[PDB]
RNA sequence: AAUAUGAAUUAAUGCGAAGUUGAAAUACAGUUACCGUAGGGGAACCUGCGGUGGGCUUAUAAAUAUCUUAAAUAUUCUUACA
């Protein structure tokens, strides 16, 4: 059985929500309700099978290449992504419930701001945030996820997913919406991706992708509607990126010590 | 008539030494042995008929074998997680 993880300072979260982003009702929808909804569906889908003993991140990797397990993949991807989003927007990862700590001033580290300049042609963090808000509004028509990811070449770049798209495995990033029209450049990217997946010799037709997320923003209606409303998702993404917990985001960047 | 004794006369058998004529039995003993019975032969034995195993249970291949996430996941784990 997959159970909803306990969050630090949960009593505060159920009373005052997440300050500057979500209210108490908004956080109950995104985490206490939706995370319960996802975990229960995952348990029903995976109970009695070998996947029941694996964590959601491992389930999505195991099932990423199986077309008829997409339902399990979607549930595992959503569960992992939601706790990636709830973790970097959380007031404090440490449990100051008995310490009553009200001073958590987290700021981008030097390694993060050095990789931002290197990967974005000298752009500042503030400018990159504006590009992230723009990318979300023009690339994610409906539900999806906004990620700041790091690849095998030490370069930070921006990835957007439609519905439950994993950042780890490029064949399942779901960054192109094929319901609408696509340019020849987008079709080239899809055609090149298909060729890479066909070069793999494995009988499971799986490739190696070492991309890892650094920041996760939930773009689903379960996270913003109640507090911002239809059409105000760009005001929601702005608040999230301005109130990130950088103790978690800094720890996601590999240092090598 | 019985019992006992001796008895002309006559039958069976044991042991002892010790050669002779064969080689019947014990191994598939060189023809499986033996049981009952009959006939035959210097001698053991041979032959016929049925029976027995205390002789053959001593018994030992015409072969062909299959698909799900090989791993950022199993393989590690030291009373921890829950
Ligand atoms: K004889
Ligand atoms: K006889
Ligand atoms: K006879
Ligand atoms: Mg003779
Ligand atoms: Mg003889
Ligand atoms: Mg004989
Ligand atoms: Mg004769
Ligand atoms: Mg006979
Ligand atoms: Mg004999
Ligand atoms: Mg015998």
């Amino acid at each position: 059985i997959h159970v909803v993880p306990k969050l630090p300072n949960s009593k505060a979260l159920l009373q005052n929500g997440v300050p500057n982003i979500l209210s108490s009702s908004g956080f109950k929808t995104v985490w206490f309700d939706y995370q319960r909804y996802l975990c229960d569906k995952l348990t029903l889908a995976t109970a009695g099978q070998s996947l029941e003993s694996y964590y959601p991140f491992h389930i999505l990797l195991k099932t990423a290449g199986n077309p008829l397990q997409s339902n399990i993949f979607n549930l595992a991807s959503s569960i992992h992504n939601n706790h990636l989003f709830v973790e970097n927007i959380l007031p404090s990862a440490v449990e100051h419930g008995t310490n009553s700590n009200a001073v958590v001033k987290t700021e981008p580290s030097r390694l993060f701001l050095s990789k931002i300049k290197d990967s974005f042609n000298g752009s500042d963090w503030e400018v990159v945030k504006e590009e992230m808000i723009y990318r979300a509004e023009n690339e994610v028509l409906g539900q999806g996820w906004l990620f700041l990811v790091e690849n095998n070449e030490k370069k930070l770049f921006i990835l957007t997913s439609n519905n439950n798209g994993t950042p780890y495995y490029f064949p399942r990033n779901q960054s192109f919406d094929l319901n609408s029209a696509i340019s020849i450049d987008e079709f080239a990217t899809l055609k090149q991706m298909k060729e890479l997946i066909g070069k793999s010799t494995k009988l499971n037709g799986k490739v190696q992708d070492w991309t890892m997320p650094i920041i996760c923003v939930n773009l689903w209606d379960h996270a913003y509607l109640h507090d911002y409303g239809v059409g105000n998702r760009s005001k929601y993404v702005k608040n999230v990126l301005d109130n990130l917990n950088w103790s978690v985001v800094n720890n996601r960047i590999f240092s090598g010590i």
